[PDB]
């Protein structure tokens, strides 16, 4: 079984191969973490695993889901570092994963009601409705397309969120510009109409993101930051005419700062010759698959070179063991859609049963 070989993702020394994808439960209540996320991560660590954080704030601006952890106040680095103590106790890498959701958000997630802030002022499609902090689902409103003096505080945002992680303990930083939201409303140009230099070509729509790493980067470290991107989900109308050659497009200045940094990035994050291979082949360094994946397309991906490593978001949910049961090859639980986004600190997310 390939995923237990070890592997080295920069400085960290991984035991096997199997990560916790990020996933975002809303148990974080008031935006601060609490006691039961540390009970909810110390289930699914294992001694040398790799564990990526659900999307967390870095402004008072960038949520767009109900009571999501932040990590731009001094409050929320105090319950953070209780969290990442107790993973580190248990043997296990911890990334937390940086998190704005550009214009998939609502007048009640925002200061003062404001509107959303995003690359553009075309609103997510009726087709889509946001989960609303009662349970309902409301309706996406026009966001606010930002200038580029906003730009570079929104990137200082990313900057200053990513020392606050390193000061709460965490071992890195996922950059999440992936799924229709902030980053990815640059990327995408079914989304990015601008006419500035942040819009038009490939190299002006990969600036955003470009700037957000480099940032990133420069301040903890480049082999501490992660990156994820999703080119070919639709998630939110993040549609790209050529998904193939955006995805590309960003691996090109990916290499290119870890030429320009002298080290590599902690590893590319991918979710969905195909096109994961495709990048996978583009990119210099660590490569994590992700989406749909089960215990034999994991095994599979690493045997076969398309992937370091592999992570599972769903059945972690209800699998804490999930390692331990792709080991012995052991049935795993199913998992209730109904309790993915409720506030409740045991059901739905920590009585899951270990086998
Ligand atoms: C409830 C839920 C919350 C998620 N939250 C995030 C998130 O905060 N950030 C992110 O990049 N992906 C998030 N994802 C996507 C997963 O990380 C993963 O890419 C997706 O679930 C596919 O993985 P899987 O088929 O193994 O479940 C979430 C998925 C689910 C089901």
């Amino acid at each position: 079984n390939p995923l237990f070989s070890p592997y080295k993702m920069g400085k960290f020394n991984l035991s096997h191969r199997v990560v916790l994808a990020p996933m975002t439960r809303c148990r974080a209540l008031n935006n601060i973490p609490q006691a039961a996320l540390g009970e909810y991560y110390e289930q699914r660590a294992t001694a040398g695993g790799f564990l990526i954080t659900e999307g967390t704030m870095i402004s008072p601006t960038s949520a767009g889901f109900p009571h999501v952890p932040g990590i731009f106040t001094k409050e929320q680095v105090r319950e953070w570092k209780k969290i990442v103590d107790v993973v580190h106790a248990k043997g296990a890498v911890i990334f937390c994963q940086l998190w704005h959701v550009g214009r998939a958000s609502h007048e009640v997630y925002q200061p003062a009601g404001a509107a959303p802030i995003s690359s553009t002022e075309k609103p997510i499609s009726n087709r889509w409705r946001i989960l609303m902090p009662d349970g309902t689902h409301g309706i996406y409103p026009k966001p606010r397309a930002i200038g580029t003096y906003e730009i570079s505080q929104v990137v200082e945002d990313y900057r200053r969120s990513a020392l606050n992680a390193i000061e709460a303990g965490f071992d890195g930083i996922e950059i999440h510009g992936a799924h229709g939201y902030l980053i990815d409303q640059f990327l995408k140009d079914g989304i990015n109409d601008r006419t500035d230099e942040y819009g038009g070509s490939l190299a002006n729509r990969c600036k955003f993101i470009t700037q957000v790493v480099q940032a990133v980067v420069s301040a903890i470290g480049a082999d501490r930051v992660g990156v994820r991107v999703s080119p070919a989900i639709d998630h939110l109308d993040a549609m790209d005419s050529n998904p193939l050659s955006l995805g590309l497009a960003v691996v090109e200045r990916l290499n290119k700062i870890q030429l320009h940094s002298g080290s590599k990035l902690a590893y590319l994050h991918v979710t969905a010759a195909r096109l994961m291979r495709t990048l996978r082949n583009a990119y210099q360094g660590t490569f994590i698959c992700s989406g749909g994946y089960t215990r034999e397309l994991g095994i599979e991906a690493v045997a076969q070179g398309d992937a370091d490593l592999v992570s599972y978001g769903r059945l972690f949910i209800s699998n804490p063991d999930l390692v331990m049961r792709i080991k012995l090859n052991a049935p795993l639980n199913k998992y209730n859609r109904k309790t993915f986004y409720t506030q409740d600190p045991v059901v739905g997310y920590t009585d899951y049963p270990f086998l």
